[PDB]
């Protein structure tokens, strides 16, 4: 009875047109649908839905407790770093960054297996299953 | 130069042992690693990382602006509905629910293609690309 796969992710965003430029132009996703308050993309093989909420407060911290990471090839690290820098993206191996609203994103060059093997050497008092 | 795939998701959680029971026992994910403040799972083919933050306020609304949906087969809908109900999960075709902390999750039985075709009939004034 297991869950089969990730199906989609939805993000609330304050300005649809800023978020379409981010996900479509900067991150090279495919725009598939728009409405007044909605946009769907396919990005990295994943359906991403954006829901526009123009009243999310800009003077408060939100989006603190989740991050989403996408895979890139190690050889593409400098290309992506430079692409995000040249697009004035908020940047915090991995590249940590935010979308225009503050949703926390990451580009990462390794696998879960790579990370487990790293921790078995670096953090050997963790418990491995 | 495209992003290749989703790599992982990380959630902050207030109690690791409550969240391991949710993701491992209720959602049938695989526990791969633990530390004092960390747990890694593979769930639905996706690496999920949990980071324990015991001080996330319990008396405030958080996690409002993201949701993550997983695919199930249509025939499994009543099995999952009943499994979440029998485990006293907060439940809000799709099943909408939250983890123990309030991260918003969904089980969904359709594809992006199915949803686009639905909107072309139901919401024909959207723009399709």
């Amino acid at each position: 009875h297991h869950l089969k796969s990730i199906n989609h992710i939805c993000f609330s965003v304050r300005n649809l047109n800023d978020s379409i430029h981010f996900y479509r132009d900067i991150l090279l996703g495919k725009l598939l649908l728009t409405g007044k308050k909605t946009a769907y993309f396919e990005l990295a093989g994943l359906w991403i839905a954006l829901n526009e909420e123009k009243d999310i407060p800009r003077n408060e911290i939100h989006f603190s407790y989740t991050h989403i990471a996408f895979t890139i090839d190690d050889s593409e690290f400098k290309y992506w770093h430079q692409r995000l820098k040249d697009n004035n993206v908020n940047i915090l191996q991995s590249i940590y960054f935010t979308d225009p609203d503050g949703h926390k994103l990451e580009l990462h060059t390794g696998t879960l297996e790579n990370r487990l093997n790293y921790y078995k050497e670096a953090k050997p008092h963790m418990t491995f299953y």
